[PDB]
């Protein structure tokens, strides 16, 4: 079992914060080390309460260097994270999904597909960047998401793959309109509400399961998850804002175990099995006191459960795919008028004429289209196209654009609009 490159990055890491001498509070020589100088551990909680913004979870490498380098359960507040930020590469691919429920005014679902990199600002710190996001086949509401059975979910994933991608989590909406003179949406999640269902903690544990995170220190081979999961609701000022959070591990277990229960008509918390014998389940709490109140989870707070992750569009945007003026629709959008067939890729290739071809090919939900579609699919000579895509490969692009497959998808093309 072989942890992810960002995991052997890590480890091979030193993740102290080094200091020179501070001028005022320190009592030696200009080489001795004193607890004002010597360097600082990755999972020191007063490092991390102080940043801006304060932090209140170590990283999950952190944690593990912390650690000296049918019995009952009892669920504390978890004092580490495995993803610590999410970053859109930019508003362009966010802002399109919205899109979605902007126009049928029905919850809308994602697949994040991007990378994880190191997030420098946070001592070992990972970030999960998002590139794209895949709408699989689904049935919205007003008030509720279905996920439909997706045939082509693992062509996907290998089309991702090849880009250099893999799912890094999820995506819904829960947006509302508030004021429909000014644009508004509701602003419903929040500290007397509740930011993520008990509903929602069962999949997104669920989620988490199915996408375990590679440890070399476990016996399962599995520890934990990087499956973020990403909330677009209305903010303190009635407008969208993306939330970020992931399950604690402990909530990995229970429903895994299928031990987590939702709550009818009470979103803000959940239930605990109770016979299938289950350990009684606890937690500790915080009252206002200041006592370590415990108590039986029956009901439990989804906020004992919840990990916030900072959201990020980054001062400086990142492509891994073009913006068009006009872009090529996404998938499972017929609902909205708005489909993907060779009329709209002979509208959108005319388009781009005077383009940059890698930068016109340069689209992920393009892509997809280009493989999958029953009409043409270049299921097997897209690799190299892939590939120029994945490293921004101008020459690599120009050349498979010469191609005996391309020029049959250009006469294709052609001849639709011949025929209008
Ligand atoms: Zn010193």
């Amino acid at each position: 079992v072989v942890e992810d490159e960002i995991d052997q990055y890590l480890s091979k890491q030193d993740g102290k914060i080094y200091r020179s001498r501070d001028p005022q509070l320190c009592r030696h020589g200009p080489l001795g080390k004193c607890v004002h100088c010597v360097p600082l551990e990755p999972f020191d909680e007063d490092y991390l309460n102080h940043l801006e913004p304060p932090v209140k979870h170590m990283s999950f490498h952190a944690y593990i260097r912390k650690l000296t380098g049918p019995s009952a359960i009892t669920l504390n507040r978890q004092k580490y994270r495995h993803v610590d930020n999410i970053m859109f590469e930019n508003h362009t691919v966010a802002d399109r999904f919205l899109d979605f429920w902007r126009k049928t005014g029905n919850q809308h679902f994602g697949y994040l597909y991007g990378r994880y990199t190191e997030h420098k600002d946070i001592p070992l710190g990972i970030r999960a960047e998002v590139a794209a996001i895949y709408e699989p086949p689904q049935i919205g509401t007003q008030n509720s998401l279905e996920l439909l059975e997706d045939p082509k979910a693992e062509v996907v994933d290998e089309i991702a793959a090849k880009l250099g991608l893999r799912k890094v989590g999820w995506i819904f909406t829960d947006l509302v309109s508030e004021d429909t003179r000014k644009g508004t949406v509701r602003y419903s999640r929040n500290k007397d509400t509740y930011f993520l269902s008990s509903e929602e903690c069962i999949t997104a544990g669920d989620f988490q399961n199915k996408h375990p995170n590679m440890c070399r220190l476990s016996p399962d081979g599995h520890f934990g998850s990087k499956f973020v999961t990403a909330v677009a609701t209305g903010g303190p000022d009635n407008q969208v804002h993306f939330e970020g959070y992931q399950v604690s591990n402990q909530c990995m277990a229970l429903v895994r175990d299928e031990c987590l229960l939702p709550c009818k008509d009470a979103p803000e918390l959940g239930y605990a099995k109770e016979s299938q014998y289950v350990p009684d389940v606890f937690y500790k709490d915080v009252d206002k006191f200041g006592n370590e109140i415990t108590q039986l989870a029956r009901p439990l707070p989804v906020e004992y459960l919840i990990i916030d992750i900072t959201t990020t569009f980054p001062k400086d945007p990142v492509y891994t795919f073009s913006i068009s003026q006009n872009p090529f629709p996404i998938e499972n959008r017929d609902v909205l008028g708005e489909t993907q067939d060779f009329h709209s890729l002979a509208t959108y290739l005319s388009q781009n004429t005077s383009s940059v071809f890698l930068d016109t090919i340069s689209d992920f939900h393009l892509l997809l289209f280009l493989v999958t579609n029953e009409v043409m699919p270049l299921q097997d000579s897209i690799s190299l196209l892939l590939e120029a895509v994945r490293t921004r490969n101008e020459e690599l692009a120009q050349t498979w654009k010469r191609s005996e497959q391309w020029a049959t998808i250009e006469q294709l093309c052609s001849t639709v609009g011949l025929e209008a």
